[PDB]
């Protein structure tokens, strides 16, 4: 599940920027 801002706005390309609005792959960020 995808945190409030990765919904129409998932800004991680891989999970590099991922630890910038998140920690782990959300709902659709990388696997
Ligand atoms: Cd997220
Ligand atoms: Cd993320
Ligand atoms: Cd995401």
């Amino acid at each position: 599940s995808p945190c409030q801002k990765c919904t129409s706005g998932c800004k991680c390309a891989t999970k590099e920027e991922c630890s910038k609005t998140c920690t782990k792959p959300c709902s659709c960020c990388p696997k």
